């Protein structure tokens, strides 16, 4: 079968409702889709995101810091969301293998993911994490050094640096388990963001999809999929030239790119990650599309933007 | 070279200093002598208590109770402590495997493990965890249904159910990366609890040390490993009787527990721990003994309290 990493939202399985069972919930419908991929014959490697679940942790820390009961680090924060969220998704994926009947073993790893030190991102932080403030409470909190983005009429959220993954640790360990033929999940959170040989931990948060597309390479996948709320990138949404993009090379997304498509903060890092991945080495495909439509797939009929070259 | 489990106790990684950096730190120390049995070509299988940390990652989840920002059910708490000790333990072997110049790869794995429903546990909670309190502190702490136990000269802390492992879900995954050399961090905290095919999770913390015991039946390692703040198993302490085991059978400890030595909290369970190991396989053998007296083993050769039988 095809080996495809599907990196899953922190913010996907978080989407409303902040409770553990809430997002379990969640996380039992995301399996059935995954299940879906397994009964097509296709091979499993899975990571997810963080941001939500690990800004709320980051509050609990502050919540009673003290010498007695001292407020973890932000990388140690990303470890323990590693920890809840991988438990909830192995969990999960777990009870619908069993009911369909499948026999394959699900594992979680924890992730080490190297970063540059010298990475743009730590003197420009811009991930959000946590719960949307108003612009008082924003403030409020600037006063510890915290730094506060807004997003249109949604509210501010505190950001911190996202640097680019250089390397994965255990991604010898990932390439055994895959190997093996398990399914694993690994890179939790984007990972737990460390730099040197002696990989020292800083505080910073690792975007999913590009520690996703590194680890599709480590591992040699087939396919990196990128997930989005849509069945296909569209172009011009709600305009009389409103395009959804098939399957598409990765010189005709440059084209789009210098038209001025995909925005910024959203769908152009998703098309970025799927271009690296694709100009990675020969015979490789990224697929951008939503989970439900993944649910659909039905052998090789992969519905959603495909790219190649 | 024999297959070793090795249980580390979580009151010996948070002793005085609940800070992150000063358990890493501990976890450093404890890496170099686990290196050592490394380097007497053992193949070695770590596991973990997390008392201390747990119960701290509990306070701080009430703390921010809200419907915003809920606490986390101490099943999730236990995953987010895997992932936690997990970071600092494996990062911390890397650091010494690099140190004594071993190539070899460390994995944690989130592990699941299962329990009785209908285990007495549930319905008498023993083991402590978190901070200790003064009665005051404590009596304030159990006005929400919360229960404290007092430890002679200690203090009080917070107990919990602590149902007996049956089952480890991650059992092959683990059995697997020991086939492939790669150094095992599992059944973290004592395994996250959870109950039935459906591995529905439950508030309990396990016991690192029953834990350990069924992993090592599991992955039918040659030997248990349980540590201990001293060398030998002695009773009689401070008695013109006093004796420290050294090689004892299986028969002798029974008569010795006849006689009513071992503490009830403390040796008693490591006793019981030992003994079954002992009886589950033929050729087995549990050592309790310290920590330091293992990064001082030569070959085979260890000091400390060997049952076998």
């Amino acid at each position: 079968g095809k080996k495809m990493v599907v990196a899953l939202g922190g913010n996907a399985i978080l989407s409303n409702d902040a409770s553990a069972h809430a997002q379990q919930q969640a996380l039992v419908q995301t399996s059935a889709y995954l299940v879906h991929l397994i009964k097509q014959g296709h091979r499993l490697i899975v990571s997810h995101g963080n941001g939500p679940q690990v800004g709320n942790l980051l509050l609990q820390q502050q919540a009673a810091d003290s010498e007695k009961n001292p407020a973890m680090p932000l990388d140690t924060c990303v470890a323990m969301t590693q920890g809840s969220i991988g438990y909830w998704l192995s969990n999960a994926l777990n009870q619908e293998l069993n009911k369909a009947g499948i026999k394959k073993q699900v594992a979680t790893v924890l992730t080490q993911v190297v970063v540059d030190p010298a990475d743009e991102a730590f003197k420009n932080p811009t991930k959000p994490i946590g719960p949307f403030l108003t612009e008082a409470e924003a403030k409020e909190a600037m006063q510890a050094g915290a730094i506060f983005k807004e997003d249109a009429g949604r509210g501010w959220r505190k950001v911190v640096p996202s640097p680019k993954p250089i390397d994965i640790h255990e991604a010898e360990t990932i390439n055994t388990l895959i190997k093996n033929d398990i399914i694993t999940i690994s890179c939790g959170g984007g990972g737990i963001p460390v730099v040197g040989q002696e990989l020292k931990g800083v505080e910073a948060v690792i975007d999913k999809d590009f520690a996703s597309e590194k680890l599709a390479e480590l591992v040699d996948a087939d396919a990196l999929v990128i997930l989005t709320g849509v069945d296909y990138v569209c172009i011009n949404y709600g305009k009389p030239d409103e395009k959804q993009l098939t399957n598409v090379t990765v010189a005709e997304l440059e084209e789009y790119k210098q038209a001025g498509h995909f925005a910024p903060g959203s769908m152009l890092p998703k098309i970025e990650a799927a271009i690296q991945f694709v100009e990675s080495q020969p015979n490789k495909q990224a697929i951008i599309t939503s989970l439900e439509n993944l649910g659909s797939m039905s052998g090789d009929e992969i519905v959603g933007t495909v790219v190649t070259k």
